[PDB]
């Protein structure tokens, strides 16, 4: 019961993969994703997306062991990332890191088979 199962050890693979992408500067592009800002901050955010998803929700359904596959996890990590590039402009930023963490997390996924 303390060890991890196999799932287990590629959820958390995938998870850290994403979390720990940098690049070529040095920047962790995870940052922003972490934790959304709150609904007394950004109550615009919470009316226009209606399935918020940040990677603090995705790790603690991660410890709970609510993930049972791999699919599950790359389908709350893909909301998570519509979800920034339907709320932030095409030129920002945040738009450009969710790209190319979704394109990271594929990539991962595919490297795992
Ligand atoms: O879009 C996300 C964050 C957007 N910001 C722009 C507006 C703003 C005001 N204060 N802080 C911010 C951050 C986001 C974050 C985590 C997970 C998913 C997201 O869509």
């Amino acid at each position: 019961s303390k060890y991890m199962t196999p799932m287990q050890q590629k959820l958390n693979e995938v998870y850290e993969a994403v979390k720990n992408y940098t690049d070529k500067r040095g920047r962790r592009l995870s940052a922003i994703f972490l934790r959304l800002p709150s609904r007394s901050e950004l109550p615009d955010y919470y009316l226009t997306i209606k399935k918020p998803m940040d990677m603090e929700k995705i790790r603690s359904h991660m410890m709970a062991n609510k993930y049972q596959d791999i699919d599950s996890m790359v389908e709350d990590f893909v909301m998570m990332f519509n979800n920034a590039c339907t709320y932030n402009e095409p030129e920002s930023l945040i738009y450009k890191d969710a790209l190319v963490l979704h394109k990271v997390l594929l990539e991962t996924r595919r490297d795992l088979e």
